[PDB]
């Protein structure tokens, strides 16, 4: 009228909302905000993570990424992750490029191996191709490709090629991933990428950041997570397991830029009880000092490990925390 006017933020979600409906609803974000609840996701069996995640777990339909380093979770997450859409129902295809799955460690997590698909691809460009159409009978919920990195196309090589043009693999992914991400969720498969290595700061090395396959898949994933491995739990002896990071760096599905920590027992998997105790103190409904863990009144034990044991002994109360845990959050 010859005045500007809405209070900023009047005219901010209108704008805001505005975004939305034009590119999407992860477009634009408070990072404080709680925002929905979609009755989909496969929990990653850290309640730790999960609950970071901001949705329970990964998002069922959703390309999700999980670069870090060598021996630090990835594909024990990713296990889990199909272990547990496995264990309701759902069947999980894994596309092998790496040829290095020990099936009784995914037994031991859980999953069951008769009962999963493998494949051994012979080019980065089939197995995009088997995984696209394996995806596209709608039958597998959780498909997980071993190596974005190791998907080598028939001209041959990962980190080669020549003439008036140049750039392979990276396109493959490009193509494939569009291709793949459409189908993908109308039939709500969620996809996991192992990605990795170079770092802990900062990524340097041969034709240093982004990476191998990676812009696109870079893009196209709707999560991102970034494993590094922290430290080496010892175990009075020599050690049990290994404590694990997870940087989410990217959250299309709700904020970004959380984090949670867990343990992997040298085979046995990600340490539900250990993660109890953790968020069990974090949250209060577990007590310390003393170097004694008490729930409420009742104790647990003296020594992270010990207390450990008497969760993993001790269901009935496991559950419980489990349980004020979860409401106390989601
Ligand atoms: N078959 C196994 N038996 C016992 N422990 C295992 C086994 N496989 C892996 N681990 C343990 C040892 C390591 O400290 C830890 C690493 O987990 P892992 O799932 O192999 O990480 P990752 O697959 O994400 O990383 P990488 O990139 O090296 O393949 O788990």
């Amino acid at each position: 009228m010859a005045q500007q006017a809405p209070d900023r933020e009047k005219a901010l979600e209108l704008a805001m909302a505005q975004i939305d409906k034009n590119f999407g609803k992860g477009s634009v974000m408070r990072l404080g905000e709680e925002v929905r609840q979609p009755i989909s996701v496969i929990p990653t069996g850290s309640i730790s993570l999960d609950v970071a995640l901001g949705i329970g777990g990964l998002p069922r339909g959703r390309v999700i990424e999980i670069y870090g380093p060598e021996s630090s979770g990835k594909t024990t997450v990713a296990l889990h992750a199909v272990a547990n859409a496995q264990a309701a129902g759902g069947i999980a295809a894994f596309i092998d490029a790496e040829h290095a799955l020990d099936p009784e460690y995914a037994k031991k997590l859980g999953v069951d191996t008769d009962s999963l698909l493998v494949s051994q691809p012979d080019t980065g460009e089939q197995a995009l191709e088997i995984a696209d159409m394996l995806v596209r009978s709608g039958a597998l919920d959780i498909i997980v490709i071993d190596s974005v990195a190791a998907l080598v196309p028939r001209a041959e090589i990962e980190g080669e090629m020549g003439d008036s043009h140049v750039g392979l693999q990276a396109r493959l992914m490009s193509q494939a991933l569009r291709k793949m991400t459409g189908a993908l969720n109308n039939s709500g498969t969620t996809a996991i990428f192992i990605n990795q290595l170079r770092e802990k700061i900062g990524v340097m090395f041969g034709s240093p950041e982004t990476t191998t396959g990676g812009k696109a898949l870079k893009f196209y994933a709707s999560v991102r997570l970034d494993v590094r491995r922290i430290e080496t739990l010892k175990d009075g002896t020599d050690a049990v397991g290994n404590r694990t990071r997870v940087k989410v760096v990217k959250n299309k599905v709700s904020p970004p830029f959380k984090q949670a920590e867990f343990d992997i027992l040298y085979g046995q998997g990600i340490s539900r009880e250990g993660s109890l105790i953790d968020m069990g103190v974090e949250h209060g409904f577990i007590r310390k000092s003393g170097s004694w863990f008490t729930y409420e009144g009742e104790q647990l034990g003296q020594g992270k490990e010990n207390a450990r044991k008497f969760l993993l002994e001790n269901t009935d109360v496991a559950n419980e925390i489990e349980k004020k845990i979860k409401e106390k959050l989601g």
